Parts: C-alpha cells; structure tokens; sequence
C-alpha cells in the first residue's frame, strides 16, 4: 500500500501531512495508535474515506502496543482512542467497527498482527476500487464540456486514492470530456485551495480557486452547469453532512436551476440514523477562524463559531452517487434497496 | 474635520489604512490627486461612502497641484483620474461630479480651493449626519436582543464616522437594546474580520467573526434575526450592488425566512439606472484570492476569478434603509418618491 495520502510501512503509517500543502510535501509517520489518532485529530490526514482507512491501520499498531494486562479491554481503549478523534465523517466508525470484528474472531490466532493488518490492507485496495467505480457512475451525469463547481476537497487527499467528486471528474476527462472545476477555497482550512487546486493540477485537470462568498454570484451569472461533492454522512433518509458551506450551496442552486450531486461511497451511510438531524455536527478550535495558514488575521480576543460541517436536506440533491449506481428521489426508498 | 478613517489636515488628506488593520493603526499622508486616486485604487480607504468624501479631498488637491495650461482641462484630467480607479461604488461620481459642479460656477473666483475645500468639508459633515439618520431609522426594525448578521464592512472604516449597517446596530444598542452581530469575515480582502470586528470591539459591541461559508448553516439553525448589509451601488429597480456574497445571504435569507435590509444613503442610489444588470462589476487582481492577507495559499500559477461586488434583486430585499425613511416594495414606485 502506497499513494500521495498514506502508505503503509508495514509497523508505520505514514501520512502526507494535508496541513502543509500545497507548498510543502513532507510526510508524517505513525507508529502507535495514539500517533494515528493526533494525526486524524489534527488533520494531518482528513477526508471521510482516508480517516477510516487510516484508522483502521492505527488499530493495527494499537495491537503493537500492547504490552500487559488483557488483550480485549487494551483494543476496546485503542479502538475508542481513535473513535474520539473526529465526530461527524461515520467512515471512521464504520472502519473501527469492520476491524474490531475481524479482532474478536482471531484473537486467539497466533498469526492476529498478520490477519488484522491485512483486512486494513484489503480496506484500503477495496476504497481505491470504490473510488473508481463511484467515478464512473458519476461521469454519465457530467455533460461534455461543462464547468463544475466543488467544495472541500472529495478527491486523491481525501481518500486511498481517485477520490470521490474528484473521481468522477478525472472519469469524465478520462473519458475524454473538456472539463474545468470551480473549486471553492473552502474556509477555515482551506481544502479547496489548498489540496482540491493541488492534486488537479498535478493531474492536468482545467482548475480554477474562488472565494467561498463567490459560488453564489457565479451561479446567477450561468457559468456553472454542475454541483458536485463529497460527504461525510448520509443518513436512511439521504440528507447528507458534509464540510460547512456545502448546505449554503445545494440552497444557491435550487434557486439558478443547478443540478446538485453527491458522491460518497455507500460506507458514508449510516444505517442507524433516519435523517439528517441525528448526525453529529463537529465543532473545532477557534484559532482555525482567527488565523489563516499561520497568521491571525481577527482582533486579538474575539469571539467566534466554527463548525466544520452543515447538513443538507435530501430535497436539495438532485442525486447521490455511489459505487453501485446513482441514487435518486425517493431517497429513503431507494438507499434501503442499494444497502442490502 | 478629523476621524478614525480620515483626516483633512488643509493641504493633504490622512488616510487611515485599511488594508494593514486590526493589528497595525497607521496613517497615509495623501497630497496629490494621484495619491488619493492610488488610495482608493488599493483599497487603503474603501467602503462606498468614504471613497467618495475621500475622492472630493483628492480633487482639491487637484487644485493644489495645478500648474501649467488650462485650468478646466486639468481639472478635468483630476476627476477622470480619480474616477478612473473603483466601478462599482456611484458614491465616487457623485462627490466628483457635485465638486466639479461647484467648480465650474467658481472657476474664476480669487478663492477656489477655499470654495471646493469648504464644500468637501461640508461634504464629510453631512455624511456622518447622514448616516446616524440611517441608523436611527433602522434601529426600529430590529427586535431588542437579537443576532444580526452582517458582511463586509458597512460602519465606521466604510463612512466618514459611525457608519451605515453597522450605524443601524450602534443605534440600536444607544437605544438600549441587548445585540450582537455576527459579522462575515469577507474574502478574500477580509473586510469583517479586520474591519467589522475591529470596530465593533473597539465600542463595545458584542461580536463574533464567522467563516462566509458558515452564514448559511447558522441561519438555518436559527441564529440569526436579521441580516443588515450596506451597498454600493442602488438601482430605481431596488436592485442593490454590494461586496461579492451579499447576493448569496439574500438567497440564504429568504429560504429561512430571514428579513434581509440593505443599509445606504440616498447618495448610493443611482438615478441613471433601471435595473440593477447596468452597474458595472470591479473585477480586482488575482492576487487577492491567490493570497490571504500576506502569504500565499493557492498554488503557484493557479488561475482564479475575483469580483469584488455581485448584485442582488430587489424581490430578495425586505427593505432599504435610508437618511430619508424606509423604503419597501414597490421599490421602483417608492424610490421614485425619495429622490423627488
Ligand atoms: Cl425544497
Ligand atoms: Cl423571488
């Protein structure tokens, strides 16, 4: 296992430190749980897809940290030492949970390190699969030479590899399709100027940054054929949680008459939650509004709000897409024939 | 006359400068129509209502710097320097073209840069009335102990004093209300972070700075009141020109049932326009965006788009808030009974 996001060293994980680009390219290596954790916490490594996959190998470590005491309670910690990290991207859970299960059924096997770091291999392979196929399915809805709008950053970063929003992109130029992307800054962090800028220009892909005040406007004046997104929960319901500021724009294009996609994986469904008011809504540091890749740019001691992720009703989504096709109205209907 | 955003020292005109707050309160000496004209150009004084008295001082200095060929001809080289700098604001024109109308019945007079400085300074004298007028007739429609959101900056750096949005909210705290604004930190010049938080602290005002793509969400959660922006460019149509994402707070607004008002002196409203497709769009340098501040963010050789301004329909606006009452739909019917 080795892309731009991660790779896996076999007793380490390292990880492209995503807080660093696009100037820097440097790597952070994790060798126990608790690092992996700090790192998903930080955001070193971010991104729905990448957090679970990510996770998952921290829970392979967590086992290469285990000394004394019972084996069964010390990764019940090291699972919920990761779990804590980050609220909202269900990924991370739905990977913790995968893993855990594999765990319980071989604890008593000699070769456990082997079988577990193995199922987070064959995770990781299966994400890049996934990826490709979401793609794909997304690519028949994107019109040849038309200028699509994205938020945040649902592409190589944010998974193993491809991406999700961004993999249906880099499937329609594939496919031979002229295409350019709007990509959003994305405040606070700025994924979209960032790392969406970033790894499609590496990949000689038509990109364009604008302030995240500026969709709205572009909208209005027509240059914008397309919406389309990653996210971080789908709920039964198909409201789906994703980086704040994405809600704003599925409402600025039902008003222009623009078509609003979401691309996730069918793992960014929660099968435990009916709509989108039960997901959980993550609320980080101030300083990430105050300052602005280092500098502090508001007055010293004011006060803020910083939620890193906003809900979007189903009604605004025009379609989801998924690895095993594109989900449409209704929701609740279909993403219950798509789960089983 | 002498306030926080400029000072009028006889023979130069003191800038406060906008573009190194909230952490640096220096100066900019302007004596020459040129210096004025370069201010305006890169931003060091802005905001609609201070771009104009600040262009009218420029003109003086016009005067003052008159020395060869025919008075009229350069005078009017002076203005079209100057107006040369900003589109979208009609505040510019319109102070250009009152001074140059005083100029032209007083050309001959042993007294000229006496007349045209006096008028300039009667000029500043009656923007802050103005806009304490604006404030008090806004300071009615918002509830005691609510949140308003705002964007850009529409007070005190954007007038010669107290400001107009914000004049609206330091009146309704004068008359005793319990308020606090979220103000929009406004990308990419970061208008609300530097400005309108910097100002509001500095009178006691609680405030919070919020990332533009999280006004949306917070609105939709229940949050906010009322939205209260400023303009820069009014149409008889109501249409009204404001910094780039006022457009969206609009849309945002009436999908939650939100009263959206738009705080400006008559001054703005531009009587040589129907509807608001004729007001022209300042389009800045990429750098801006490229950059947040001082360093920057995009990667290097990154393309972008950067309107300063976007424009919003007047069936989107509850209501413009004026030195002369509150105007309400028709807007074009009513409008036309303010400017009579
Ligand atoms: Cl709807
Ligand atoms: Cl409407």
């Amino acid at each position: 296992l080795k892309t731009k996001t991660m790779e896996w060293s076999g007793n380490s994980l390292k990880l492209l430190d995503q807080r660093k680009l696009p100037f820097i390219e440097e790597y952070v290596e994790c060798k126990t749980h608790e690092e992996v954790a700090h790192a998903i916490k930080e955001m070193i490594v971010r991104g729905a897809p990448a957090i679970g996959v990510a996770a998952a190998f921290g829970y392979v470590l967590g086992l290469r940290d285990y000394k004394t005491g019972s084996l069964t309670d010390w990764m019940k910690q090291v699972k919920e030492t990761l779990a804590r990290t980050r609220p909202t991207a269900v990924n991370l859970f739905w990977a913790l949970n995968r893993m855990e299960k594999v765990f319980f059924e071989n604890a008593d096997r000699e070769n456990l390190f082997e079988i577990l770091e193995n199922e987070a291999l064959k995770m990781a392979y299966e994400d890049i699969e996934v990826n490709k196929a979401i793609g794909k399915n997304g690519a028949q809805l994107i019109k040849d030479g038309s200028t699509i709008l994205t938020h945040c950053n649902a592409g190589a970063l944010a998974t193993v590899d491809y991406g999700t929003a961004l993999g249906v992109i880099r499937a329609a130029v594939e496919s031979g399709k002229r295409i350019r992307v709007f990509a959003d800054e994305t405040r606070p962090y700025l994924q979209g100027a960032r790392l969406t800028a970033w790894e499609l220009m590496k990949d000689g892909i038509e990109v364009y940054v604008i302030t995240d005040n500026m969709a709205g406007w572009l909208m209005k004046r027509g240059l914008i054929d397309a919406v389309v997104v990653g996210a971080d929960r789908i709920a039964l319901n198909g409201d789906t949680a994703n980086k704040i500021g994405t809600y704003s724009l599925a409402v600025l294009a039902k008003r222009n008459n623009i078509p609003f996609y979401v691309a996730a994986p069918v793992s960014t469904i929660d099968p435990t939650i009916r709509s989108g008011e039960e997901i959980p809504i993550e609320e980080r540091r101030p300083e990430e509004v105050t300052h602005c890749g280092g500098n502090r740019i508001a007055p010293e001691g004011v006060k803020v709000l910083n939620p890193a992720f906003d809900v979007t009703e189903n009604t605004l989504i025009t379609a989801i897409i998924t690895e095993k096709g594109v989900i449409r109205p209704p929701f609740e209907e279909n993403i219950k024939k798509i789960l089983e």
